[PDB]
């Protein structure tokens, strides 16, 4: 019923769309911590100071670490960031990051208020 509530229900709901099915074919790099050891990203933690992906900000919302709607979009935001950041502007990954990105950031625009 309260604000804070219903709108942390709208980044649920959003959450869940990145997750799904629907986005699987470019969502998936995004799903779970990039693992710098198993792709020998030796400099990636040099570059990247807060690594962020869809699993960390799915167990943030589950631990009810999000207080409001502005924490969630920082993390998820977060997470492209570190993808533009780190991977040159022509890779697929940063098209891929640009197509979730949309999804996401059109559908937090709808938030209740
Ligand atoms: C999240 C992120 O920035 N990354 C990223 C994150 C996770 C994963 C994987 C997830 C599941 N297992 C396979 C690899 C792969 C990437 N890639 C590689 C990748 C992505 C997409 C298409 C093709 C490739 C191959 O060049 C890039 C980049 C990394 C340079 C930081």
């Amino acid at each position: 019923m309260g604000k804070l509530s219903e709108q942390l229900k709208h980044c649920n709901g959003i959450l869940k769309e990145l997750l799904s099915k629907k986005h699987a074919a470019y969502a998936w790099p995004f799903y779970k911590p990039v693992d710098a050891s198993a792709l020998g990203l030796h400099d990636y933690h040099d570059i990247i100071k807060h690594p962020m992906d869809l699993s960390t900000v799915k167990r943030k919302m589950e631990n009810r670490d999000y207080r409001d709607a502005q924490e969630f979009a920082a993390d998820v935001r977060l997470m492209f960031s570190n993808c533009y950041k780190y991977n040159p502007p022509d890779h697929d990954v940063v098209a891929m990051a640009r197509k979730l990105q949309d999804v996401f950031e059109f559908r937090y625009a709808k938030m209740p208020d």
